[PDB]
């Protein structure tokens, strides 16, 4: 979607004043044909008649306004009523797909203008916004929580599914008796419920001010679920990946490729062609999970760890002389890596 | 229901040009009474004036249309728009169960042609669906995402009780202290959430691309009881059972046969009659379950685990060596049913 | 609520044919005056116009029908429809605080015959039935189902705090460092949680067929918690109780008596002024609580082992041979405690 | 907001027969302007024509009278009707921003008389209070409940992270491995969700009656996180502080600063600048948090145990007798410490 469309559907986005008046007009069934432009004289052949205001706009005069037949003519940042009462005259030749007099002449006038022109009819009751060659309806308010509300719960029953996984992959990580599958299936899940995010996305947009609350819960329940995907590429990996590679992998999850169980693990670098297969793949942590999350050792300084260990197993049985060794771990990081992993294993083993 | 019918009603399902139409018909408070033929020649005596249009549908088209008196006629795919304001004129003598003349004349023409006929009134705002002998009542899609909200969230409820069964259940699992009531309590829980989603799976259907999330829901929450409840039968059945045939007393419990304690108990082998029995019943897991699911053995090579050991409770006393007797326990699956077994004792009691 | 009224609301409830025509009406912003008996003849006097019908009732014919003035005429049992568009004359001076002669007409002639009218105004939507002295207004189902669905989510959070209580105060048990405080908190909870469920009760009712699922999703909440505050009380009472005595004091804190933590703490048997005082109480579970819910003792043999033992410590420190001396307990019933007993101690503290 | 305009809210809110009588003038589209005043005959001046009632309040009677022209007068207590049909004349001169002749007047007499003045126009559905230079937009109960229910969900989430840092900072304050970070995201989570409840007060207000279960539900969330957030503070703070001071940090966190990580540890006593650091930073926990809340040692008797051992890891080192040595334990409030303590590092470590 056009970032340069992102910016019109602002100005008629809840919480705009301009939108307050729209819904007036929408529940007052009475009919909008507005026009926006910054210089009206530019323009003065494809306005006819009406009367000239030139007047600082509001909603309730907006409002007022559109009791009347014909289109209302604003200035580009909704500072400015110019006309109302006009009659829009473009050109009847350019290609449109829309019906209704109002309509056709809204996307008509778009195309030939490049500016955005308004459209609300008395029968429907939606807001129909036209730029350039684009068109973007905006739905109510009511539609929207509606959507959100169902995806938003959506998600509650995946990050459920994923915590689930995420617990028992961890048990198996402690005790280095993790598959291939096992890493896939928490993947898998990771990637379908960001997705799921992502789908929903815009529609949070159209909510406007109304969308606080939701973009304040997708935020609580997806909080940290990118990082611990990137840090599960880079520990299970077929080899050493870098957390810029590992964010790439996680990106190209979300957006092209499909979370598919043989698609992930190929993506790895585990070379299989049956499902069935993932099981009999033994895998085991590199240890940057472990490290970062729990540890709070910076991804940086991991490197070295894992560079000197290789994988979670080795570093659980290293000592804090050891760790010591490390560039980058001197008492504190050598005892946070130690305790905090041997803490692990006796409360979750 | 009859599939016959089924592709019928998706005709008019929520993400059709179709729906949208009607949908546009009934909040415009305007009537509709559609007939969908192949060949209009063939029914020339059913249709008496209007205007012959013969041409492309399209969602605008058929609104316009049915801004007019009469019945409108549609290609069976839904491409063509062949009469408008026509007089459908079936055989009166035809019986008909429904009220008003717009709907006595859809059901009659329907029977009559064996064809499809639509019709919505202008008082009321529902979609009635006539085929041969049968008559389907569409829903708004408001009404049906109410009704489907609730059950998932009446799912939620089960499948938590299902859960903390389950979950105790596995405990008198691993310390081979399991009850038949214990079994059947769970069995019955399982059973009651399947029907659950049954019960409810026509409301997904009729909600069409709205059903999307719902489906969605429904999966994350029912993602494996089904499997989980097969290999419950299959581990405490009175006496040794193949999967496809726990597969159908699962797929009997769920659409027939009452999930009731004594009733359940009864099907599994047992013989009783006093519900209080149950508790007396001592039992212990055959270990498909664990196999399966834990320890990740192919259902087939389990069925020679299981008739060399005959339970979990043996099986979690076997050695590796011992295991590796069974044909197509290797060392790698050999491990995996030890580790796993004694990982579980470990943490869960 | 007298159960003579109840009989009568169901007349009307969600899922009847009556009340399918009553919605149709309301939605058609048709009136309504509908009056109830069993022989017009014997009402000959108070009826004077409109048509003689006597004819099958169905939602049809009453739903064409109100399209008329004045009042219908049904048997009791809504199966007849006898009169239309008749002029209801009750006594005017009866005593009646409605408002409008339709409503006014209602309540009189309801009071006049003892018999049962329904009132629906062209201006509102609510459906007003009338029995004798009694006054039930039917509210719509989205109005019920937005009430009850709050409720239900009310309880979800009730139900949570409610097992973190009750699983705190296992660990308390256990270890056998429960205190008249933690007691009281959690029997507190349990009251509130179900009294929300009684004080809703009436609105599920309503909801009718529409009802299903909600009371669905309240048993699954409410499954067992009766039955476990019952038997907390048993355990914790300052004297030995019966179970029927521990009943009445649940249904006295469910109707009656506020779940006050001194109210409930000296209901108990303990005599205290300061709500602070309670967490000086200790206190030690008699053991039925774990006896029938855990080990599957009926509630009756427990009352001898509780004899012999006294406390749920002395339970836990006894050997399958000292249970045995108990009257009810063989070999099974005597492992069972044993097991169960040490089998929670292990795995929860 | 000024409480003198809450106690005018109340006047209209959802339970009273006053705010009954608007809806039902909203839902019929009749217009309303209402004037109330103690004294009549002081503003007879204001009030010209119309008709004099002097009667009984009651919501059909003002329903009734709104069905004519101009505006009604009330007795500020609502329990009379002065007028009906009037005509308010306040000086045309008094500034006002409404729109309409009916808003303008409203908000200009309001100003004039000090007194309160409600609107509300045939074409929206909104409740217009004017009192002195106050004004006041009432919605309606649905929206509200929807705004409501979205918060309540969104605090859901956010409880829920809050539990999951609180059970692992319990795990790191018993194994006395807590850093500064820890200690602030937790602050921080609790922080933002107490806001969240603060935020929507107003809302809950505004549903009178309507917001019982939103009340209930939100006790139930936010029960004891105000106890337990102050005790963080006392526990982790740089220097001993006082409970009452903590409460002012709290309370300062939830109206005023921003709950920031850098913020919020630099309030606590720490000085630092990067986020990065508060990883560095080893703090111990006084000990508060267990003694009041496990151990249900008054906080009072609490500031001795710390005296005396400065720290919850000394304290967990104490035996009953050191214990004993303390000002205000005697021997069940020395065992309360220490069982509860050691109970606590076997189950949870
Ligand atoms: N060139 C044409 N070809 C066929 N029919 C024509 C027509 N010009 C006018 N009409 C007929 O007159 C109806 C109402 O015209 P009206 O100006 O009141 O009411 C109009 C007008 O206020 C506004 N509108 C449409 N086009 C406009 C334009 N180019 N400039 C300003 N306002 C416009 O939208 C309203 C409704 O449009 P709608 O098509 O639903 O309804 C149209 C249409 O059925
Ligand atoms: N044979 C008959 N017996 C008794 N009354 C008769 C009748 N024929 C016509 N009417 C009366 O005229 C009303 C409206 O006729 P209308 O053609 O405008 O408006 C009609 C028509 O446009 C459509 N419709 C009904 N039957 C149709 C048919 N066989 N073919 C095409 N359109 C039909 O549905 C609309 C409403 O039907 P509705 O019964 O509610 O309303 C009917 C009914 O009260
Ligand atoms: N004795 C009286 N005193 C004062 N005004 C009187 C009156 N009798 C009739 N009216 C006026 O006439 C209006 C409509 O009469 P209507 O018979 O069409 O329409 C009536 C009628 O069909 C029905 N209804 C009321 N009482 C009834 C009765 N006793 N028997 C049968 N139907 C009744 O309810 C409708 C609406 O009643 P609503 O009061 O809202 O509206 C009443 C009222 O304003
Ligand atoms: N001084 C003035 N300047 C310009 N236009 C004037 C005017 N006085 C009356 N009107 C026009 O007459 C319309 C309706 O007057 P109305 O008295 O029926 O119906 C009125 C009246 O019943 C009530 N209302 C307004 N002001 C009032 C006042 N000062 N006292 C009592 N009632 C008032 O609110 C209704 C609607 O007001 P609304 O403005 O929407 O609609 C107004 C307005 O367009």
């Amino acid at each position: 979607v056009p970032q340069e469309l992102i910016e019109k559907i602002k100005l008629i986005s809840p919480g705009t004043e301009l939108r307050k008046a729209l819904d007036d007009i929408i529940n007052a069934n009475f009919g909008a044909l507005i026009f926006l432009v910054d210089d009206p004289k530019k323009y003065e052949d494809v306005i006819q008649g009406g009367f000239w205001l030139d007047t600082d706009f509001s909603a309730e005069k907006l409002y007022e306004l559109s009791k009347m037949d014909g289109a209302i003519v604003l200035s580009e940042d909704i500072t400015k009523i110019y006309y109302a009462n006009v009659h829009l005259v473009p050109d009847p030749t350019i290609p449109t797909g829309e019906t209704g007099t109002r309509h056709r002449t809204a996307e008509r006038l778009a195309k030939q203008t490049g500016k955005v022109v308004i459209a609300v009819s008395r029968r429907r009751n939606i807001i129909s916004l036209y730029y350039k060659n684009y068109k973007y309806v905006v739905n109510q308010v009511d539609f929207l929580i509606s959507k959100v509300t169902q995806a938003i719960s959506t998600l509650e029953k995946y990050k459920d599914n994923f915590n689930k996984l995420l617990s028992e992959l961890e048990v198996l990580e402690l005790e280095n008796r993790v598959t291939l599958a096992d890493v896939v299936r928490t993947l898998a899940k990771g990637f379908e419920l960001l997705r799921i995010v992502e789908e929903i996305r815009p529609y949070i947009v159209e909510l406007g001010e109304e969308g606080r609350l939701a973009r304040m819960q997708l935020r609580e329940l997806t909080e940290d679920v990118d990082d611990l995907l990137v840090l599960l590429i880079m520990d299970y990996s077929s080899e050493e990946v870098e957390e810029e590679t590992a964010q790439n992998i996680l990106q190209d999850f979300i957006t092209r490729r499909e979370p598919s169980p043989i698609s992930i693990s190929r993506v790895l670098g585990y070379d299989v062609q049956q499902a069935a297969q993932l099981d009999d793949v033994l895998v085991s942590a590199r240890g940057y999970r472990l490290l970062k999350t729990v540890a709070r050792i910076p991804l940086s300084i991991g490197y070295n760890v894992v560079r000197m260990f290789k994988t979670l197993d080795q570093i659980s049985k290293a000592s804090v002389e050891d760790l010591k060794k490390v560039e980058g771990i001197g008492e504190k990081r050598a005892r946070a890596i130690s305790e905090s992993i041997s803490s692990l294993k006796h409360r979750k083993t």
